């Protein structure tokens, strides 16, 4: 009987649960971390064993543990789906989930029910792990367990990159869903689903703790045309078009079996919630046999190829050439199994080769038959085996990278050197040029302050720390679709582009370098004008990205359809503005403190997406000054409602207008943590701290995309 | 319609809410500081024009705004609310609570029903706080101002210490208590109470979003002998005897006044639930007239002498020389308003002194007049003012600095002299001995390492970061009670005090730094053993505390009655052993992975209470090896319970019981995050360092109480 808020329902969330939750923005910092300050991933693993990392990894495939043994001696089966699962997080709207993260050995991952089991397949590479240490994160290690697995089941996999840092904790950042309990049918409260059974527009996955669609079909009925609808709406939301939708699917199922052979309900918790005892593990069955032939894990029973060690070319030959029926697993699923088989091709018993078990095939698999597309697709396959192993190696490889960014972050002996398009790739630029000189000629041009500072962030605003997509590197702003984009002003854009791509021309910098210097400019032109003298920082070498090289439709995604930082909405969505703007904070990368420090600026420098004058407090816009916090925090007015994302800003004596806000703005002195930033900040001693910190925060989101330096 | 958890409700607390809290040993962070990493506040506030604070501070205190004004003109009654409100969050179970860290300013202190109206007080002091910036804590500032507020009005303060490092988000670490709702009524589910109406343990509110007890009586039901009962139980909970509370109460009320002059309901939200428009303040009302004489706070009204602005001996005249009754205040709230008062000792208006009002007092006064001790001690305050005025500012004084911890800490010209008892004074010890020379006879004495880091471990685990209390420095492990503590081990101390006391005799260090320093060659010849050669950091400087000044019953609440650090539990508490050991390491100020190798060590130096073997997972106990984590993680064993806080470990092959363990001990392979850090430090390649991150990590705990040095 004690003090502390020692388990978690503890807390200020149940009093304020509207409150917004700036607790995403400090994640994954020095006290969570167990690593020294200097302690760099990418140089260690550099060093790493590969080759005998690979040799372990292949023994592990046949070395069966007692404790969860391995389907007919071969663990490949399991490891795949480990690694399907691990990357089949990915959604492509704000780039979160993937594989990138090792996120799957922590909540709530580790305990959603489709990763039944799968406690076990990381538990069963802890000793490799244990071996090559801090060589080799969980991270890679994950992600690599499968493309072994199909090299050793003899798949030619496309290759492998290193390089995901482990994290220490759950990606808090990420919203999975509204749903209050796991796998719900999509007719109940908390829905995902709205208008013609439309999927709420982040979210890549039916329900609640599934990866993708729900295996015994639409909530649970099968029916292979509803479930094909659902497969090409998600896998599409994770970057996945037909073709490789089919390869994966049949790719996947090749080898493998699914689990359900005992009663469900026998099974103890998931893992964050099953006791001391069960060692970090869940779902064990501590009633009767939960191993080997009695596995229960998805429910349904069988496997889909006569040898599902092996990659061969059973899954269409099964699929096509046998027709199939509805029948109950074991454990209570939906599943088909085909009718009359020939004994031959019955996949034998995971434990005594002389059992013949049943062949299976799941509501989505029936869907690659009965989906006309998919049929030609799978058509395709059959008849071309060459080709859909080739078009399976590829996008198993696009799935186990998606998220991993530009190819400077990839490090390893099998990295291909084919610049896939989804790597968005960009040329390394010229290094040697006379920066003062750009410095110069951009000086020289006709270009405001704030003219040059829009430019440069909303070249910059597009990156994302999710996969590492966008960012100023590569200039495709001044590439379609972006010149283009609302958000982007493409007039001024246009304007200021004619301009620095004739410097660029005259000094053999990249128009990238220009755009970004000439953020520098002038932000050193408004902190002179406050009588500062500073100079920023600045790197040189960011390439320009063909747009051969720019695939249009992938980055619709990173659109600025809102900004914050430049008072932007495009339209009156359902998130409030302070959460749009927290959700692309996050993003970036970027603190709260950095946060707050970047409105403050950006506002005084007049930077505001229309010219609006929206919270821009000073009397000398152009000029770097902590005015934007002054008169912020000042309670010589009081703030009126004006309408939609709206307010006037009165003077208490005169009760007349001053300016207007919006609550991007006004956010800032309305939450208790924000004010208190914003009120540090209109400190009378905090006027140089204000710039330095500005100026440190600018410079943090020019530099995000630049991999090719560290 | 975007991706983010941008909202509090959203995250992993709702699927498993059970789980251990582990971001309360990750707060305050680099992330959420906006700070430089150099600024140091101790120094800063060295600097502080004091003298010219005091003369501004003072002027505000009559300096009326429009927006929320002062009473009578003097804004004096209100701060010391604000003043009294911050610091009597205070509870001595665990310290957390008080005005030390100016935690009112954020959530949830921010929005209690109690603080109603204090959002203005803290807001009036923004413009000193910016003219004075860095060099003066928010915290410091609101600590100070109602000292300020009593020195105006003409009470003769006792002093003041400024010291309080500002934070920059809520202590989640802080329960606050299990109730769902505010302030509901103590006979209802999620309650407080339980038996004969006893208070829930750490507790010292009567419920949620109250201060200490409900001024119209026991859930609203007036009686003051039941209120009487209440205040004693809180007062004590925040160390206050009966003379302090009689003195503390009378002197609040004193001066200033009970707001309740319209209708609560008219009142808006809270401030964590208004909107951007109120500039982060709450309650406030657009319907009507919310300020002056119109202003509802805690819905009673009057004031409770006829001069409130002003130091008098007011109260008890009132309270003892009138008759009372109840009543209710236009609010709806019960109060007691005095039978026949004469004009001349009506208080007038707020905002017009032509015109009388009306006297109160609540339950809580009335208690001071009806419990029969309280009674007595009124009446000596009453005949006696100096004793009342001298015992008041005293216990003001204590009840502000309360948790400010060793002198040491105190900084400015108004420090006391005198050594408070409560203050728990530590003289400075001699730091010119040869440290070798200490090392050499502790070594040759015949003391095992176990009983050596034992002895140091059990020094300074007493230290709490919540109000800076206990730890290593006085060595008041050698005196009453400590000495004597069960979990201390009293035989074993006894065994080794003897012969430290000697050594200390002999070289002219103080017991405490040759405890320390033992504990510190226990840990050397432990890592010797395993062939690593360190010599761990030392500070010598450590005082010896007399028994003189230590208070034995207030040391009480720092017995260790729990620590996982040495598999101690003294009985059987509804909190989950591993609960306890997360508080205790909160209140040590250590992080995760501070705690998990702190564990690892500890037990194979072989330092369980009890030579208990639980959780030694090594061959080589007294070597200081990775070897805990290494056998942790490894899955050729199988963990079976075996009764209460008990486990077997078992040989998978063989099925027999190779080691044995408690919960503290398997938590760390069990939840995800510890195991990442267990697994870590069972890597082949950590060895290394496993040894310097102990070291590091016992040298954070001996060190965390000496703020003499810094
Ligand atoms: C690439 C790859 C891949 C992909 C894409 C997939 C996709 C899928 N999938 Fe899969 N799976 C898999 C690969 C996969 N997969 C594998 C490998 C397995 C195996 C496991 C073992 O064997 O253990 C599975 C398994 C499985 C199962 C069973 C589990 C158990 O154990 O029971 C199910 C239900 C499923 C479903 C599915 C669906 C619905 C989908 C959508 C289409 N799958
Ligand atoms: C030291 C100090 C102090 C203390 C201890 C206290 C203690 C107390 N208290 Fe107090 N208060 C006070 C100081 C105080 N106090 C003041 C100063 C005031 C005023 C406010 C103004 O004036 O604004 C009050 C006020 C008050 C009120 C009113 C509020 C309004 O505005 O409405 C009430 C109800 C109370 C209660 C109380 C109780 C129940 C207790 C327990 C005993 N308070
Ligand atoms: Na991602
Ligand atoms: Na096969
Ligand atoms: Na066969
Ligand atoms: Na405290
Ligand atoms: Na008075
Ligand atoms: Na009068």
């Amino acid at each position: 009987m004690h003090g502390g808020a020692t388990t978690v329902n503890i807390s200020t969330a149940e009093w304020w649960p509207k409150a917004l939750n700036l607790d995403i923005l400090s994640q994954h910092d020095r006290k969570t971390n167990p690593m020294g300050p200097d302690f760099n991933y990418q140089e260690e693993v550099k060093k790493l064993d590969v080759a005998a990392l690979k040799q372990d990894l292949q023994a592990l495939m046949t070395d069966s543990q007692d404790w969860f043994p391995a389907d007919w001696g071969h663990y490949g089966g399991l490891m795949i789906r480990l690694t399907w699962h691990a990357a089949g997080t990915y959604r492509i709207a704000d780039g979160r989930g993937g594989a990138g993260t090792g996120n799957q050995r922590f909540a709530p991952l580790n305990s959603w029910p489709d990763n039944t089991n799968l406690d076990k397949a990381r538990r069963l590479l802890w000793p490799i792990k244990q071996k090559y240490g801090n060589k080799l994160s969980w991270a890679d290690l994950i992600a690599y367990a499968g493309t072994i697995a199909y090299e050793s089941m003899g798949l030619k996999t496309f290759g492998f990159a290193f390089g995901r840092e482990d994290i220490w904790h759950p990606e808090k950042d990420i919203y999975w869903g509204p749903e209050k309990e796991w796998v719900p049918p999509s007719t109940n409260p908390n829905s995902r689903y709205t208008g013609d059974r439309e999927l709420e527009n982040p979210l890549a996955a039916v329900t609640m703790g599934l990866i993708y669609v729900n295996p015994e079909g639409v909530d649970g009925n099968p029916d292979p045309l509803k479930t094909a609808h659902d497969v090409r709406v998600t896998f599409a939301r994770m970057a996945m078009n037909d073709e490789e939708t089919v390869a994966l699917t049949a790719g996947g199922h090749t080898v493998g079996k699914c689990h359900g052979n005992g009663n469900a309900a026998l099974l103890g918790p998931e893992p964050e919630g099953a006791d001391v005892e069960d060692q970090g593990l869940g779902w064990i069955n501590k009633t009767q046999s939960g191993i080997g032939r009695n596995a229960v894990t998805s429910g349904l029973e069988g496997a889909w190829t006569p040898h599902p060690t092996q990659w061969d070319n059973g899954y269409f030959r099964m699929l096509l050439n046998y027709d199939w029926e509805l029948k109950k697993s074991p454990a209570g699923a939906w599943q088909w199994e085909p009718i009359n088989p020939r004994e031959e091709d019955l996949p034998v018993d995971v434990e005594d080769p002389s059992i013949r078990r049943n062949l299976v095939m799941t509501d989505a698999d029936m869907a690659m038959k009965m989906d006309p597309e998919y049929r030609k697709i799978s058509e395709r396959f059959y008849q071309d085996p060459a080709y859909f192993a080739d078009v399976f190696a590829r996008a198993w490889f696009k799935l186990t990278h998606r998220d991993m960014g530009p190819k400077a972050r990839y490090i390893g002996p099998d990295v291909p050197q084919e610049d896939l398009i989804w790597q968005d790739p960009i040329p390394a630029g010229n290094r040697n040029y006379d920066v003062q000189a750009v410095k110069d000629r951009i000086a020289a041009s006709g270009l405001s302050i704030s003219e040059l500072v829009s430019t440069a962030w909303d070249s910059a605003r597009t990156y994302r720390n999710s996969d590492k997509r966008g960012g100023a590197n590569g200039a495709r702003i001044r590439l379609a679709p972006q010149k283009d984009w609302e958000g982007n002003e493409p007039d001024r854009l246009a304007k200021v582009l004619a301009v620095l791509e004739g410097i660029a021309a005259a000094t053999g910098a990249s128009v990238a370098d220009v755009i970004v210097l000439a953020g520098n400019v002038g932000v050193e032109q408004a902190a002179r004008a406050a009588g500062v003298e500073i100079v920023l920082p600045f790197a040189p070498g960011r390439g320009d990205a063909t747009a051969e090289q720019t695939d249009t439709e992938s980055f619709a995604v990173l659109e600025p359809i809102h900004d914050g930082y430049r008072n932007w909405l495009k339209q009156d969505y359902a998130a409030t503005p302070e959460e749009l703007l927290l959700d692309r904070t996050q993003l970036l990368g970027l603190t709260a403190p950095e946060m707050t420090v970047l409105i403050g600026g950006l506002r005084v420098l007049g930077t505001n997406h229309g010219g609006t004058k929206h919270g821009v407090f000073t009397d000398r816009e152009g000029v770097l000054t902590n005015d934007f916090f002054v008169n912020l925090t000042d309670m010589n007015y009081l703030w009126k409602p004006a309408g939609k994302n709206l307010y006037e800003i009165c003077d208490r004596k005169t009760n007349q207008v001053k300016w207007t806000a919006t609550r991007v703005d006004l956010v800032f002195g309305s939450n208790s943590i924000l004010r208190a930033y914003s009120e540090l900040y209109a400190q009378d001693d905090n006027k140089e701290k204000f710039v330095r910190d500005f100026v440190a925060a600018w410079t943090k989101v020019m530099n995000a995309d630049r991999f090719d330096l560290d």
